[PDB]
């Protein structure tokens, strides 16, 4: 919703002030192209783990107060399947197999999984003020033989995901070799993780302390990290409790995962602010570089010779430019790689340096920044 | 208390069925000697680990309902030490540089680390119901440099007791290296394990789910074991609770407690009965064995020669008397070890089989032993 205003504030700082330093040195044929609407517009995604049965897509539908189309609760197996649940105009759903060639879609690589896979994927989109801030992704429950490599799929979910929930239910805790697979692919990025106990109140608190303990034995002892990892506990669906005796326990921890999923849009506002920072940083250096090399070459002969000391010396040239300017070694570029890019560069048609665009990123990163950063203040 | 009954029933069983049959064919110079009163008449150990100040002995006075000597509530890490806590006609105290001594003490063997651990050893007595039943070891608390390798000891304490409490506290768990060390020490008995979660009411009942999670947490993560440990919660002393939230669960764990230690004395009276059963087997065999090398002696030369024979054919003897009597291969003694005993003995000394003293035992294990356990059965 209101983030909307952060995302347009990041392209019109980055189209006005970044991308004019960009273009005049040719910043997008050294390092990373242009930016576009695609990367500012990026909502958070969280993938949904589990095993079959637990309340994957009971869960979802509790967090949109809302049904979502082919959402079908309690499935066979075979035709379980992978959802990407994301806001829409109107409710409607996309199958995997044309969902793969959108271009303004972040599944378009996904079509290396093919056929098995995407008759297995689909976009149910449905406006909701939840899809507005986020999108989730249902995975298959883990139980014979699919179609497809279950666990790459899941594990590719994992690195382009922003939370990973594990859900398990304490009526039935039977953590498997599979989903120990699975949760063994997703190390290396235990910082997204987090653990759902669903159905807390189906067993009496005294069963709930033998599953809940279980549960946390064997997964230290599956993901081997001294970080503990935080597990919400309670019931996570419209429905009475059966239970009562831990009421004000899974309300308040109810309370802790709605606020940490409505966190994640404001941390990906801060995670894009900084790599907007980043790359103007780089353009900064990039510029730098390029007019250095403008700077010193001769005025009409020894051309080719010139630029060949420059390329030679260009590891000197970064301690000279890194002395007068006072900026860090380490956002400049790798050496090698720029000596092996500027062979292909005529030195003569690089442009002067210009002031007057380093002083508008400069100005940006003083001035414009502390106030978009109050913007996220105020989530 | 009423396990004197089952002490004296094995005891009454042993000297009058089973000792004669060892008597007779010299068992106790072969296998093992004579069972003294002091083998009978053992009462089950708890072991006590934690770390400092987690309420190691204030949970025995729980247990005792009632103070013992030398407890010494929160002392100085210096001036803490082991305390063996055992029943007594008398409230009295006994040095550990005495207890290594005493020969009708489990602790004769303490006497090889020495002087330092002594002077940190000691024995508390007082006549009470639950040491009728049970003797308890209070280590000290884990927190610089002792005078004894702390480890080994507490290592040499978790071989001979049949009960293992790893004690932590809710407040402040600080699971360290040294108490980690202390517990992989432990591994290869995990079957005596159990843990204790105490001060669980000075929590919130988020924060215990919290530190309960860690601990399981962590503990998986050491231990390594799919059996996944029994975890105690609950604050177990007198005062009144703080956090009355879970009420009904800490008095059904402390229950749960009760019922694990006041079972340990009727665990030790089955595998009492246990052991006399597999000495009366091995009795048995060992005379039919002595029986058959006197039978197949000559009348009266031949002696030396002939008891040679019998030694290297001492396999096949084996066979010959696992035929005709239907008895397992599994409770004989080892093939070489006799071999090599049997240098040292006149086989003409021996004595002949003798059916009464066999049949003295077979209706003891037939007749006797019901009842024996039926004894067991009404705890
Ligand atoms: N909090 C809950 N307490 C008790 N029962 C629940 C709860 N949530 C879901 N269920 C039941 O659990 C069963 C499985 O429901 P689902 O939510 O479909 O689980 P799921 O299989 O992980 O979801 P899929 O596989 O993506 S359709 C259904 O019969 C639900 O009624
Ligand atoms: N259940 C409990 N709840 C709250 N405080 C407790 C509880 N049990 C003990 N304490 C307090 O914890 C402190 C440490 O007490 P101790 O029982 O002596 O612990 P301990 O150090 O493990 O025992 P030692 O070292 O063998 S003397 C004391 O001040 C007690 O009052
Ligand atoms: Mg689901
Ligand atoms: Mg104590």
């Amino acid at each position: 919703g209101g983030s909307q205003t952060v995302t347009g504030g990041l392209r019109s700082l980055y189209q006005r002030k970044v991308l004019p330093l960009e273009e005049a040195y040719r910043f997008h044929e050294f390092h990373s192209p242009a930016l576009e609407d695609a990367d500012f517009e990026n909502k958070p995604m969280i993938l949904l783990v589990g095993q079959y049965s637990t309340g994957k897509t009971t869960f979802i539908r509790y967090l949109l107060e809302q049904d979502f189309p082919g959402m079908r609760i309690g499935p066979e197996p075979t035709t379980d399947s992978f959802i990407a649940v994301m806001y829409g105009e109107t409710e409607g759903s996309t199958p995997g197999n044309a969902l793969v060639v959108d271009p303004k879609k972040p599944f378009r690589k996904l079509s290396r999984f093919g056929n098995a896979f995407l008759n297995r994927f689909m976009c149910s989109q449905l406006p909701n003020q939840v899809l507005k801030s986020i999108s989730i992704i249902d995975s298959p429950g883990i139980l014979i033989s699919r179609g497809y490599d279950f666990c790459q799929v899941l594990q590719w979910f994992a690195e382009r995901v922003d939370r990973i929930i594990l859900l398990f239910d304490a009526h039935k805790l039977d953590i498997s070799d599979e989903f120990s697979e699975a949760i063994k692919a997703f190390r290396g990025q235990d910082d997204k993780i987090r653990v759902v106990l669903n159905k807390a109140d189906q067993v009496d608190t005294q069963q709930l302390m033998r599953v809940y303990g279980a549960l946390m034995w064997s997964l230290g002892k599956v993901i081997n990290t001294p970080e503990v990892l935080r597990v919400y506990i309670g019931s996570f669906w419209a429905q009475p409790l059966q239970n009562t005796d831990n009421r004000r326990l899974f309300e308040a921890e109810a309370q802790d995962l709605f606020r940490d999923i409505q966190s994640l849009p404001q941390k990906a506002a801060v995670r894009k602010l900084n790599d907007l920072i980043k790359r103007a940083r780089l353009a900064k250096v990039h510029a730098y570089i390029i007019s250095y090399l403008k700077k010193e070459m001769p005025n009409m002969f020894g051309k080719e010779n010139k630029k060949r000391e420059l390329i030679y010396r260009l590891p000197e040239i970064y301690v000279q430019l890194q002395r007068e300017y006072q900026i860090s070694a380490g956002d400049f570029p790798e050496v090698k790689a720029m000596q092996e890019q500027l062979e292909n560069y005529d030195f003569t048609k690089f442009h002067s340096l210009k002031p007057k665009l380093i002083e508008a990123v400069d100005n940006m990163l003083t001035n414009k920044i502390s106030s978009l950063m109050g913007l996220i203040s105020q989530e």
